[PDB]
């Protein structure tokens, strides 16, 4: 948290806190480049590229088993008004559940240009462990762009 939200190379602090009250979430967010240890202990942006000055901020949930309160456990109870507070360096980032659904690792056409929104925040929710390859099936998406 600074002047002008944006993202360092100390990948240990916290860029901004993640609040859906309709989820019972108040959490960190770390910025950082989805590296494992980064999701080991709570949930990062899906690339160092993007920024929370950027149009494209996306949070990669790092859904568990092992752990039954956590950051993305219960944001499942969300829906199109949530009302997505991101208190990032100073400010609350106001965002709303606006574009909800779900896709899958096969799909590679919705991490795109997706251009012509306000600051969307996207919320990757990767949900259901496929053991026989190690990935994650269900990657549910709710882009949450900033409501006024
Ligand atoms: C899903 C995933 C989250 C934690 S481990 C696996 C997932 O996440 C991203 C990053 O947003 C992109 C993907 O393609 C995934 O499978």
């Amino acid at each position: 948290m600074q002047a002008k939200p944006q993202i360092p190379k100390d990948k240990s602090k916290v860029a901004g806190y993640i609040e859906i009250p309709d989820a019972d979430i108040k959490e960190p967010v770390y910025p950082g480049p989805a590296t494992p240890e980064q999701l080991n202990r709570g949930v990062s942006f899906a690339e160092e590229n993007e920024s929370l000055d950027d149009q494209n901020i996306s949070i990669a949930g790092h859904t568990f088993i092992d752990r039954p309160n956590y950051q993305f456990t219960n944001l499942k109870a969300a829906k199109k008004g949530s009302m997505v507070y991101f208190k990032v360096g100073n400010e609350t980032r106001k965002y709303k559940m606006t574009s909800i659904r779900d896709v899958k690792p096969t799909d590679v056409e919705v991490l795109d240009e997706q251009k012509g929104k306000d600051k969307q925040l996207t919320l990757i929710t990767c949900d259901d462990y496929n053991e026989k390859t190690g990935v994650w099936e269900k990657r549910k998406i709710f882009v949450a762009t900033e409501v006024k």
